[PDB]
């Protein structure tokens, strides 16, 4: 089943944000990286954002297979937790590494301000 062909490519992406959730992160990150990347050819690299992170070998082996899914590259990563599993901060260091301009664009849907995000910087 290695290198095959199937037929499934669809998502969603507009100016109000439809992805807004706590685990699934607005369209900045899965929303976008999904639906953009997926039109990819070679230009940002559907592998670029996962192949940085190194999460498995093997995972590439599955990239190619849901490219036509709606993208495995950025999708798969993201989806290899629960939904999304990460944080619009995490992802951006390696958008800016790979220098996805689009993604730039899309990332400020998430917002600067009332952020899910905590210092973690306490001990008890």
């Amino acid at each position: 089943s290695e290198f095959g062909s199937m037929a499934g490519n669809c998502g969603a992406r507009g100016a109000l944000s439809a992805h807004t959730l706590l685990f699934d992160l607005p369209p900045a990150l899965l929303g976008e990286l999904c639906a953009v990347l997926d039109s990819c050819d070679g230009a940002l690299g559907w592998r670029g954002l996962a192949e940085r992170l190194s999460s498995s070998w093997l995972d590439v082996d599955h990239i190619e297979k849901e490219v036509d899914q709606g993208k495995s590259g950025t999708r798969e990563l993201l989806w290899s937790w629960a939904q999304k599993n990460k944080t619009i901060g995490d992802l951006l260091q390696v958008l800016q590494e790979m220098g996805h301009r689009r993604a730039i664009h899309l990332i400020t849907n998430y917002g600067a301000v009332l952020s899910p995000s905590e210092k973690s910087y306490q001990e008890g």
